């Protein structure tokens, strides 16, 4: 029944908010729709895999909040294998390489690739992390898809194919589905292209020993009986002195304040009294999540390492079910595995198959790309299609179709009376990630502390000390990278 | 508690489904979220206006199902005033005209305008009404916005400006928001550009005497206590023998079958057990409704008619709050009024103002467009912002952003076990309209009758006899319209003789 704050949603963001409020001495209740916490993180345990992250998994330098929270909970990280060579597979052939970016030899193609990445970052510098709709060319960029941008920018099919894969991998959506403004903001707020795509020194550097699901589980342990599982919220009534929150099983909860820590569009599952203001009412019908199947194929050994391949594959083309893989082998060197993402329209297309059929397709792809018959002899398989999840809507995160961010973006984290908005979608740094989940949860919790007169306005947004365990190397460019001309620039010079 | 079919939603589609089922001898219940039926139709009555439609209103030739349903309920139509001249207001000046299309004098601009409309219809012919995703270039067209299509097609700012206004008016959304495939389908399934934009001989030809909301009200009267108001559905459980439907006030309903007659995205407000299949799960988060404020300004007399203006204004330009108006005077000639739409981004922008501030802006616009100081002397004002409606989501209808119709379109009316899908969005002829609501409601009811073994598969989709009261003139083109070149075609012809 009665408490200080009801938190709707027990993913990382809701759990982080609840923990903060609880630690401050308030009485909190977390209402969670599922029979588990973790949300878009989910760690499966069985004897075959020991543990595997079927949802959110990777953390890296500059993600200091998730690192701090996890460390406090007694968790440790290990490094994703990137010792040996990466592979770029293009037009049916594998090209091994080192460093974050797949190399390019054709000079014209080199100029075009260089200019594409550079231009993404140039554009991003004009986009405020906390208010992308304030970009000088906000409307122009918002009224275009990433597909139109790429069509204008890329003078080679090669650069355009890699740019397209980059978009599909980053936001699990097609270039024609997403706003140019939103995508450029998305990249910028993760620290730029190099940081977002990198394993070593970027977002995919590390995983948690034992799985990321332990973050939400261990907070649930701390909160004890304050977490209510299988309590989908159906109704929020703000017409009276105390906020009334009702669940599907008819339980009633009364609080001074509410934190909505669910994906924005999942706000649609709640009936509001009084109705939401017009802008939020429409916003929450305009913001879908992307489409992905996360697939993990297990092998007797990490055989790719013997051929001086780390297990990272960047795989061009329509025929490939999976466009990106990483080595998912345990730090001990056992439970050898390849993690792959089936992205965007392929998730939709390949979902029609059976589990066994998808396994076979992945193994045949990997055998080709790795040039290894050993890829054809899997010992186990796990996968999760996030498109089927009623209480997620997709993965990894919410994307903004053209026109939406400029028109509706400002209401995303705008409080509605006594409802404050957490969830990774509301973060300003690594929004879309576990890191942004923590930022948003703790910020929403502190907005409530301030509303209660407990802290100054000054302390709502709080900086994070850099992790000593995962230090960040700065992102550098070369003189030639900075100053080499684009394709049209070379033509203007001619 | 127990019945044959629960219908979720008491708008025209749900009411049409419920009526058909009831007439066939089944026990039906309608569960309606609001304290009223009608949904996206709403007829306000007070002494100042007598009655006024604040939501859906116009019907016209080829909309035979809504016409038949309304006639059977004892309703009559009247013709929207189009006796005098229409006005096209462009770059601060008004140009009166007759006929559906605003005329163009510059022969280059003339070629461009002609080619634009022609091309919309050309492309539409390639799109099946019942399966737009089967169009030969479906993916190509779906992966483009209407803005990109317009940028490629229109060689003049003049054609591009009018085309933009046409999209905004038709689907209450910006050109950059909507799929080109979806918009081309949407126009084609209303019978094409001429039919959709026309008053005389098109969609805006007529209104119902007394308001469109009488359609839903009169069906409610027929069904009696079977319509439950203020019963928003929160939960549908299909795990057992009978389907279980729960409302917000905790009432339980058990049925053999369910019809969902709500806007597709509003399916999100229901928790499903078992969960929806993956495609529908994601589809319902991908399909927003448009943005509109419908505004009616009342005057002492229909003074525009004295100046040989019928009251239709097509008003281009960012500064104009309202891009389209029609005369909304009663057929008796009293309660003189102008209806105008505030569309898409302007609905969002101008919603920040007060009602009094919006009235002032509209009057000042109308005075300018009509060249009439009388427009500054309104006697009354009514308006409705459909963006604020929890149980509509917007108006007039659902639009599809780029990429969505080809990926998700096929599940829109695909049954989910014992749930069948009605609502205007699922129609194949005049989807988006009251007409499409009737088609979809009755088709969904018959899908259930067929499932029950009561009718053959053959009878699920049923043709409609043409109205005798509202006959449809065919859509014609001229020889020149058909064969005049586009701008680039003229240029190709020039480059050819220069060799
Ligand atoms: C799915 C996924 C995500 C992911 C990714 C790969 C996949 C396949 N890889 C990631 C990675 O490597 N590194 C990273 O940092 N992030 C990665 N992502 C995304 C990441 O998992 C998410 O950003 C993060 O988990 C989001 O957290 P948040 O707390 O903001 O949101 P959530 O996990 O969805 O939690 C919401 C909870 O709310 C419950 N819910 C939903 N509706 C209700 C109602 N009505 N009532 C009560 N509770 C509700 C959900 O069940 C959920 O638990
Ligand atoms: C808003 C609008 C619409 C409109 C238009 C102008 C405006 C401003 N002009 C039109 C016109 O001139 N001619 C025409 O034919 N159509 C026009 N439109 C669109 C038209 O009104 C709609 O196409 C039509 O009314 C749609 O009917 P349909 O039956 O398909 O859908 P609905 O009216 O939205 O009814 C849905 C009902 O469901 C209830 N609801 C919603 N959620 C729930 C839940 N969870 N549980 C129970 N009931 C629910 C809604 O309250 C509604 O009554
Ligand atoms: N959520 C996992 C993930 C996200 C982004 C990239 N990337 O390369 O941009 C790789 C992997
Ligand atoms: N829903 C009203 C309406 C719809 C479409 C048009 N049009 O011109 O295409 C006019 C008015």
């Amino acid at each position: 029944n009665k408490c200080d704050v009801v938190v709707v949603g027990g993913g990382i963001s809701g759990m982080a908010a609840a923990k903060l409020l609880h630690d401050s001495g308030l009485n909190v209740v977390v209402l969670e729709a599922r029979d588990r916490v973790g949300g878009r993180t989910y760690t499966l345990r069985n004897q075959k895999v020991k543990y595997v992250d079927l949802g959110g998994s990777y953390v890296g330098p500059t993600q200091n909040r998730i690192l701090r929270l996890a460390k406090e909970l007694g968790l440790e990280t290990y490094k994703v294998n990137e010792v040996e060579r990466l592979i770029h597979h293009v037009k049916g052939k594998s090209y091994p390489f080192r460093g974050p970016f797949p190399p390019v030899w054709n000079p014209i193609t080199y100029l075009d690739h260089n200019n594409f990445w550079r231009t993404m970052d140039d554009m991003g510098r004009e986009i405020p992390s906390d208010a992308p709709w304030k970009a000088p060319l906000a409307e122009e960029w918002d009224n275009m898809t990433m597909k139109e941008l790429l069509d204008k920018l890329c003078w080679t099919e090669s650069a355009k194919q890699l740019a397209t894969l980059f978009v599909n991998l980053c936001v699990t959506a097609e270039t024609h589905e997403v706003s140019a403004l939103w995508f450029l903001w998305y990249v910028k707020q993760c620290g730029g292209t190099t940081r977002i795509i990198s394993t070593t020194n970027g977002g995919q550097e590390r995983k948690f020993v034992g799985g990321s699901g332990q973050v939400s589980e261990r907070i649930m342990d701390l909160l004890g009986d304050r977490v209510k599982l299988e309590r989908p919220v159906i109704y929020i009534d703000q017409t009276r002195e105390n906020v009334l929150v009702e669940t599907l099983n008819h339980e009633m909860y009364e609080a001074k304040y509410v934190i909505s820590a669910i994906p924005p569009t999942l706000g649609m599952k709640i009936h509001f009294n009084p109705p939401l203001p017009m802008m939020r009412n429409q916003m929450i019908t305009r913001v879908p999540l992307g489409s992905v199947i996360k697939c993990i194929v297990y092998y007797k050994e990490p055989f790719w390492r013997k051929k001086d391949y780390c297990g990272t594959m960047i795989i061009d083309g329509e025929e490939a079910p999976v466009a990106y893989t990483l080595d998912d082998t345990k730090p001990e060197g056992n439970y050898a595995a390849i993690m792959g993402f089936i992205l965007a329209h392929k998730a939709r297309k390949l979902a029609r198959l059976t589990k066994e059929e998808r396994l076979k397709k992945l193994c045949e792809l990997y055998a080709k790309v790795l040039g290894s018959l050993e890829a054809l002899e899997p010992v186990h398989y796990e996968e999760k299609n996030w498109c089927e999840e009623q209480y997620s809507g997709g993965c990894y995160t919410t994307y903004f179709p053209p026109g939406i961010l400029t028109q509706y973006g400002r209401v995303l984290r705008q409080p509605v009376d006594r409802i404050y908005f957490a969830g990774t979608e509301t973060a300003t740094h690594w929004s879309g990630y576990m890191e942004g989940a923590v930022e948003a949860g703790e910020r929403a919790a502190r907005e409530i502390l301030h509303a209660m007169g407990k802290i100054p306005e000054d302390e709502i947004w709080q900086s994070e000390p850099e992790s000593v365990d995962v230090p960040a190397q700065p992102i550098t460019t070369t003189f030639l990278e900075r100053h080499l001309p684009s394709v049209p620039g070379l033509l203007r010079l001619i």
